[PDB]
C-alpha cells in the first residue's frame, strides 16, 4: 500500500535510459511512429521526457512542505512570460547535453527541435517577464512560491510588419497542446458574479450570483540545481456546464448562450480601463487564487490541526500574499469577505490578518495612469465588495483623523472613493491600507512614491514603504542567451556565480590583460556572425557582420523615443550622403516591440521605420554604410538572441518617465553598452558601473520639471539646429513616401507642436554623444575594454538578488542555496 | 531514424514491470502520488498502464495494413454504444491475471477501481450496441475495418427515476479525461455548410459555405487475443472560431457568435423530428469521414498504381462503406459531390464507383419509420446535394421504366421525390439505388423488404437483397458478464469457443451429466447473489436470491408492453394475496429501461412500476413471495451485471413490430429461457433451440392480422376475462396512488379504448405461461436440463458469424484468425 512510491523511474544521467524515454512517448504518448511523426512530434516527444525528469523531483519537494510546512508564499500577478520551457528545464535540472547526444545518437538535432517551440504565451512585457523571473530565483532561493495567473488560450497577438505596418494576428500558442503543463478537472472552484447582498442576524448574504468555473492549471517552473520544484498555478474559465436548459432557464429563451462567451472568454484575450471583462478577470484570478490560498492553510495540516478553531491567528505566519501591481487588488476585499462572512471573523480580527498576509509591489511613477474603477462597475458586478471596500475606508479614514485632527484637505486625498464626474475607487489606495509593504521598483521611484505620489502615505505609516531594485536572472539571461560569453567566465572565476552573482566583481582584475580583449571580440563577433545570419534565415536583410549593432527593443509608445532615433537615424543617412565620401562606422539599427492596438501614433512610428528601410537599404549610394532593421513580433524567445549581438543598448526615454526598466539589465551582462537618458534603472546600473563606464546624455528628471513651467517650444529648435529643419523638412515633403508624402504629417506636428516627451529637446546632445559612441567603435579595443567592466559590476541587477531583499524584510522567510536530495 | 524503434516496451506478462509503470503513470503521467491520489487517480494509472499495452499493438496493426495493404471497410453509424473500456481490454489482451496480481500486491482491489470507469456515452441502444460487436468481431477476424461516429460531448441523458418519475439527467462521461481516446487535431478537416452552386466550365462549384472544423479523436479496438488492434474515429464538431476580429465579422456585431454554438453542438448531444441539427450532424459525419477515406486511399499506397487516377476504378476494392440506418444516407451524395465536382470523374463513373462502394443495413419493418427529410431543408444546408438526389432519382426512373414499360404508379412508388403535404426525399429509397447490397436483420424481416416492404424496388434489383441476423459477441457477452458461467463451459469443450462459438453445441452431449447439471446451477447462484448485494448497496428494498428472477429490461416503449408484465406481475400480486397459505414460485421482476424525453406513456408505465413495487414490496403479507424493481439507468454497464444475474428472460413484443433482437441473444447465451412471442427474434432463437426449451406463448402475426380485420374492442375480453376486470378496477380507483387516483387513468383508457399493440389479446395465454415457467422452475435440476440446452445451440449468434457473412458476401474481403507478433 506504501509500495506506490517515487523510485525508480528514470536513470536521469543517461543517454541511453533517457533515449529509452524519447522512444517510450512518441509510441506510447503520442500515438505516432518514425515513419509519420514530425519535427513538431519529436519535439513533443522530447518534451515530455525532459517533463517526466521534471515531475519526479515535483512530487518530493511538494511532499517536503506538508511535512516541513513554510511560509507559502504565493505571488499574485495577471502576466506571466515565460516563454520555452525546453531548454531552461534541461540547465536547471542538468539534462542539456545529456539529451543532446540522445537526440543525435537518435539522429535528430536538439537545437532544430527546440525552436518547434511556440513561446508561453502569458505576456505583454516587463510585468510579466519580471514575475517570469521571480520565479526562477524564488524556485532557487529554496523558497516556497507559488505564482498563480490565467492561462489565456491565446495570449496578446502575434505581431506581422506587412507594408510596413502591423498586423495583430492572433497567437494560438496552445492549439497543438502544451507539454509542460497539467490540467486538474478535481481542484475546480467556482468563480460567483453579479447577485446582490442580504444581511441577517449575524452578517450579510451575497445571493442571486452568476457562476464561471475556475480550472486550475499546473506549469512547474524547477529551481536551478537544487532540485525543488515548484508550481505556478494559471486558471481556466469553464461556463457552467449544467446547459442546455438546466435550471429551466433559458425555457423562454436560449440568448443566455451569451453568458458562455462573455464568461468562459475570461480566458481568452491578454489586453495589450473602462472595461466590465478587465476588472471580471481580475476578479476571477483573486477569487479562484485565495479560495485554494484557504484549503491549504486549511485542509494541508491545518485541516486536522486548529489550536484556534484553525483561526487564522496563525494564517500570516503560514501565508503571505504579495500583490503584483493593482491587478490582484480584489484579494483585500475579497480575503476580508470570505473570513468574516464565510467564517464569522470579527471585521477588526479579520482585517489584522489581512494586512499582515498582504503586501504590494508598486510599478508606476505616474499618479495619473493608476488603477481605479467606476463604483457602477463595482456595485453591479461586486455589491459586497463594493461595500467591504467603503467600510475598509471609513475606518481607515478615522485613523487618519486621530493622526491630523482638522486637516479636512487630507481626508480626500487619502480617500478611497474618489469624487465629481465619475466617482470612482482609487485601487492603488485600497492596496496601500491593507498591504504592510509597498515598493517602489527602482531607488530613484521608491524615493518618488514618498516625496511625490503616496506623500501622505508615507506621512502616516512611515515605514510601510521598501525598496527592492528589480533585476533579472542568471539562468535565462547569460546561460541560455550568451553561453559563448557565459563559456569564457566560468574557469576564471568559479561558477559559483549563477546563484551568488557579484561575484562577478572579479573579472574587474582580468580587464586590462590583452586576452580577455581579444577573447571577447570573438563572443561578439560570432554572435554579431549566427545572429546575423539568423536575420537572414528568418525573414531577411543584407548585413554588415562586423557593424556597430545598435538595438533599441521597447514597446513602440511616445514616451520611450523611437523617434529620436530616426531623427539621428535620418541625420546619418543625410551627412554619409551629403559628403558620399565622408567615412563613419556604418551601423545597423534595430527598432523593435509591439504597438498597442488602437494607437496610431505608435502605428504610425513603426511606418516610419519602414518608410525609411526602403530609402536607406535601397539608396545604393549608401551600400551598406547604414542598416535600419525593425525586429518583427520582438518576444521573450528573440528577447535572448538579439542581447547576444548588443553592442549598443539604447535605452533612451524622456528623464523621468520609467518607473525602472529590466530589459536594460540584461543587456549590461551580455556586453553591450547602455546610451541613455538618466532616470529609471539606467541609474544605478551606472552608479554600479561609473558613470564614465556608461554614456548617460540628455536631459534629467529635474531639468525636465523645469522646463514646463517657463513653456518648452520645440520649434525654436527647429530654427537654430540646421540638420534636424533638414530632417523635419524631408520628412515632410514625402522623401520617404514618394506615393503618400503627407503620411508622416500627424507626426511632424505631433513632434513640433505637442511633444510631451521633448524629443527635439534631447536630440543634439544624444548625437554629440553618439559620435562619442562611433568614433569610440573604431578605437576597436578600448571599445572591449569597456564592455567588461560593465559585466563585472552585476550581482545587483540580478533576481536572485532582488529575491533575497523581499525574502528578508518583506516576508519574513530565510533564503537557501541548498540542494534538496535525490531527483 | 531507426534507433527510434517499437522493439518495446513492454516487459508484457510481467508483474513488476507493470506494478512499475502503474506506479509512472500514477506520478509521471498523471503528477499524483499517495498523499494527494483519491480513487479515480489510480483507475486512471490502471487505465492508463494497460493502454500501453494497447497502443503497441496499434502501432504494430496500423502499419501491417499500410505494408500488406488490405481492402479496408469503413462502418459509419451515429452511436457506438462502446461501453466500458479496461475489463474487456484487459481480457481481450489477457491481462485480467496479472493486472489483478500486482493491483492485489498493490493494496487496491481491482474489482473496485473498474466501477471507477464511466460507460461511453457514444451510445444510445440496439443500433448502437450492434456496433460494438461488429467492431470486437471485425477485429478477431482480422478485418481491416474502421468506427466512424460522433464523439458526443455529453450523450443521450442518464436515468434518475426521483420519487417514481424518470427524471432526465445529462451525461458528461469526459468530466476528468477519456484515458482510452486519442486526439489527432493534426486532422482537422471542414465541413461544409449552406452556401451557394455556382455553375461553370466541366462543372459545378459550391461557393459561400459555411466551415465547421471536424476534429477527429481516435480509440483503438483490440480483438480477442490475436494482436490486432482497428481504430474507432470520432468527430468532435469544434467551431472554425477564428471569430475575434478575422473577417470584418465581430464588432460590427458580436449577434453572430451563434456559429459557436450550432457548429458547436453538432456533438455536444445525441437524441432520445424535423431538425436541422439532426441533418446537420448526419451530414458532418458523412463530410469528415469521406473526406478521411479518400485521404487514406489516396495516401497509403495507392497513387502509383496509377497507371490511371489513383483511380477510382480500383476504389470498390481497397474501400468499402456500410450504412448502418438511413442516417449515414448522405454518404451516397457525398461520395458523388466529391468524385464529381472535385476529382472530375464521369457522372456515370461516379455511380459504377458509388454502387459498387456502399452498402445499406436496414433495421425497420414497420414503414412509417423510413427516413424522410423535407427538400425545402435540403434546398438550404445541402443545396447541390439535392441537385445530385435530383440526377440521381431522374436516372433511376430511366432505369425503372424501361424494366416495367408503362407502368406509371411504379414510378410514383420506387421515386426517392415524394410528395403530398411537404415534399420529401426518402433516403431508403436513396440507398437502395446507391448500395450494391440492401440485406435485413434478421430472417423473416429480410423476407419482409421484398415480400413487402421495397418489393417493387426488390424486383427491379433482386440480387441486391441479402439477409444477414444479428450476433453478440462472446467475449462481453460470456466471457466479461460472467466468467463463472465461462470456466464451467471450458473446462470441458476446451477454450477453443470464445473464438468460434458453435463449440457450444459441444455442451449438448453433457445434459446428462448431473455433475454439469449441478455445477451451471452453481453458477448461475454467485451471479443472482453478487447482483442480488448490487441492490442493497447501489440502491436498496429486499432482496431474495433464491426467487425466480424474471427481468424484462427493453427500453419503455407501448409495443413492447412492459404494461402486459405489469397486469401479469399484480395477477400473481392477488393470487398471492386472496389465497396467502397457497404455495406459490417467488419471483423478483426487475423491470428497468430508459423512457424517451417528451414520451408521456414512456413516462406514465414507468411510474406504473414506481407505485406496484412501493404497494406490494411493502405488503408483509406476502412477505417476499414478490418484490418488483425498477432498474435505474439501464447501460453496457448494467446489462453485465444483469443478464448473468437472471432466470427468465422476459421479451414480450407484440407479433409484427420486431425485426431481430440481440438483446435476448445475450440471455439466451448466459443461460436463461426466453418467454416470448414468436416475432422477428425469437424466432431463429427457436429454431435452433427446439420450441421446447422455449415459452412461445399467444399471438402470432395473422393472429394480430386476423384481429385486425374484425376489430380490436378490448372491452369484449374485460367481459369475458374475471382477472383482468378485476386489476382495471384496481388502477382505475387508484390502489398504486392513494393520494392521486385517477394518476392512471389515461392508462386504463389508453388500454381499453385505443391501445395499438394489444394489450389484453395476449394476456390470458401469456399468463398461461408465466405458470408453466413456474412449474419447470420448481424442477431445478429439469430446468437447468433446458437451461443447458440453450447455451449449447445458441452459437450461431456470435458477430463473429455475423461478419463471417457481411465480409465474404458483401465486403468481399476474408475472415482470418491469425495472429501477429507485436512488441
Amino acid at each position: 500500500r506504501k509500495q506506490i512510491s517515487v523510485r525508480g523511474l528514470a536513470g536521469v544521467e543517461n543517454v541511453t535510459e533517457l533515449k529509452k524515454n524519447f522512444n517510450r512517448h512518441l509510441h506510447f504518448t503520442l500515438v505516432k511512429d518514425r515513419n509519420v511523426a514530425t519535427p513538431r512530434d519529436y519535439y513533443f516527444a522530447l518534451a515530455h521526457t525532459v517533463r517526466d525528469h521534471l515531475v519526479g523531483r515535483w512530487i518530493r519537494t511538494q511532499q517536503h512542505y506538508y511535512e516541513k510546512d513554510p511560509k507559502r508564499i504565493y505571488y499574485l500577478s495577471l502576466e506571466f512570460y515565460m516563454g520555452r520551457t525546453l531548454q531552461n528545464t534541461m540547465v536547471n535540472l542538468a539534462l542539456e547535453n545529456a539529451c543532446d547526444e540522445a537526440t543525435y545518437q537518435l539522429g535528430l538535432d536538439m537545437e532544430e527541435l527546440e525552436e518547434i517551440e511556440e513561446d508561453a504565451g502569458l505576456g505583454n512585457g516587463g510585468l510579466g517577464r519580471l514575475a517570469a523571473c521571480f520565479l526562477d530565483s524564488m524556485a532557487t532561493l529554496g523558497l516556497a512560491a507559488y505564482g498563480y495567473g490565467i492561462r489565456y488560450e491565446f495570449g496578446i497577438f502575434n505581431q506581422k510588419i506587412c507594408g510596413g505596418w502591423q498586423m495583430e494576428e492572433a497567437d494560438d500558442w496552445l492549439r497543438y497542446g502544451n507539454p509542460w503543463e497539467k490540467a486538474r478537472p478535481e481542484f475546480t472552484l467556482p468563480v460567483h458574479f453579479y447577485g446582490r447582498v442580504e444581511h441577517t442576524s449575524q452578517g450579510a448574504k451575497w445571493v442571486d450570483t452568476q457562476v464561471v468555473l475556475a480550472m486550475p492549471y499546473d506549469t512547474p517552473v524547477p529551481g536551478y540545481r537544487n532540485n525543488v520544484v515548484n508550481t505556478m498555478r494559471l486558471w481556466s474559465a469553464k461556463a457552467p456546464n449544467d446547459f442546455n436548459l438546466k435550471d429551466f432557464n433559458v425555457g423562454g429563451y436560449i440568448q443566455a448562450v451569451l453568458d458562455r462567451n462573455l464568461a468562459e472568454n475570461i480566458s481568452r484575450v491578454l489586453y495589450p480601463e473602462g472595461k466590465e471583462l478587465r476588472l471580471k478577470q481580475e476578479y476571477f484570478v483573486v477569487a479562484a487564487t485565495l479560495q485554494d490560498i484557504i484549503r491549504r492553510f486549511k485542509s494541508s495540516k491545518f485541516g486536522c490541526r486548529d489550536p484556534v478553531r484553525t483561526n487564522f491567528d496563525a494564517f500570516p505566519d503560514k501565508v503571505a500574499i504579495q500583490l503584483n501591481d493593482t491587478h490582484p487588488s480584489l484579494a483585500i476585499p475579497e480575503l476580508m469577505r470570505v473570513l468574516v462572512d464565510l467564517e464569522r471573523l470579527d471585521w477588526d480580527k479579520a482585517w489584522e490578518v489581512t494586512v499582515k498576509t498582504c503586501a504590494y509591489t508598486n510599478h508606476t511613477v505616474i499618479p495619473e495612469a493608476l488603477e481605479r474603477w467606476p463604483v457602477h462597475l463595482l456595485e453591479t458586478l461586486l455589491p459586497r465588495h463594493l461595500q467591504i471596500i467603503y467600510e475598509i475606508n471609513q475606518r481607515f479614514l478615522n485613523r487618519v483623523a486621530a493622526a491630523f485632527p482638522g486637516d479636512v484637505d487630507r481626508l480626500r486625498r487619502m480617500s478611497l472613493v474618489e469624487e465629481g464626474a465619475v466617482k470612482r475607487i482609487n485601487m492603488a489606495h485600497l492596496c496601500i491600507a491593507g498591504s504592510h509593504a509597498v515598493n517602489g521598483v527602482a531607488r530613484i521611484h521608491s524615493e518618488i512614491l514618498k516625496k511625490t505620489i503616496f506623500k501622505d502615505f508615507y506621512e502616516l505609516e512611515p515605514h510601510k514603504f521598501q525598496n527592492k531594485t528589480n533585476g533579472i536572472t542568471p539562468r535565462r539571461w547569460l546561460v541560455l542567451c550568451n553561453p559563448g560569453l557565459a563559456e569564457i567566465i566560468a574557469e576564471r572565476i568559479g561558477e559559483e556565480y549563477i546563484s551568488d552573482l557579484d561575484q562577478l566583481r572579479k573579472l574587474l582584475s582580468y580587464v586590462d590583460d590583452e586576452a580577455f580583449i581579444r577573447d571577447v571580440a570573438k563572443v561578439k563577433q560570432e554572435n554579431k556572425l549566427k545572429f546575423a545570419a539568423y536575420l537572414e534565415r528568418e525573414y531577411k536583410v543584407h548585413i554588415n557582420p562586423n557593424s556597430l549593432f545598435d538595438v533599441q527593443v521597447k514597446r513602440i509608445h511616445e514616451y520611450k523615443r523611437q523617434l529620436l532615433n530616426c531623427l539621428h537615424v535620418i541625420t546619418l543617412y543625410n551627412r554619409i550622403k551629403k559628403e558620399p565620401n565622408k567615412f563613419v562606422v556604418p551601423r545597423t539599427v534595430m527598432i523593435g516591440g509591439k504597438a498597442a492596438p488602437g494607437y496610431h501614433m505608435a502605428k504610425m512610428i513603426i511606418k516610419l521605420i519602414t518608410a525609411i528601410g526602403d530609402v536607406v537599404n535601397h539608396d545604393p549610394v549608401v551600400g551598406d554604410r547604414l542598416r535600419v532593421i525593425f525586429l518583427e513580433n520582438y518576444r521573450v524567445s528573440l528577447a535572448e538572441k538579439v542581447i547576444p549581438a548588443a553592442d549598443l543598448s539604447e535605452q533612451i526615454s524622456t528623464a523621468g518617465t520609467e518607473a525602472s526598466g529590466t530589459g536594460n539589465m540584461k543587456f549590461m551582462l551580455n556586453g553591450a553598452l547602455t546610451i541613455g537618458t538618466m532616470d529609471g534603472a539606467n541609474v544605478e546600473m551606472a552608479e554600479e558601473a561609473g558613470e564614465e563606464n556608461f554614456f548617460i546624455f540628455g536631459m534629467r528628471v529635474e531639468d525636465v520639471d523645469r522646463l514646463d513651467q517657463r513653456g518648452y517650444n520645440a520649434q525654436e529648435y527647429y530654427d537654430r539646429i540646421p540638420e534636424l529643419r533638414q530632417i523635419i523638412e524631408q520628412l515632410s515633403s514625402g522623401f520617404f513616401s514618394p506615393k503618400q508624402p503627407d503620411l508622416f504629417k500627424d507626426i511632424v506636428n505631433m513632434l513640433m507642436h505637442h511633444d510631451r516627451f521633448k524629443v527635439f529637446a534631447d536630440y543634439e546632445e544624444y548625437v554629440k554623444c553618439q559620435e562619442r559612441v562611433s568614433a569610440l567603435y573604431k578605437n576597436p579595443r578600448e571599445w572591449t575594454r569597456m564592455v567588461i567592466r560593465n559585466i563585472a559590476t552585476s550581482g545587483k541587477f540580478s533576481s536572485d538578488r532582488t529575491i533575497a531583499q523581499y525574502a528578508r524584510e518583506i516576508w519574513g522567510v530565510e533564503p537557501s542555496r541548498q540542494r534538496l536530495p535525490a531527483p
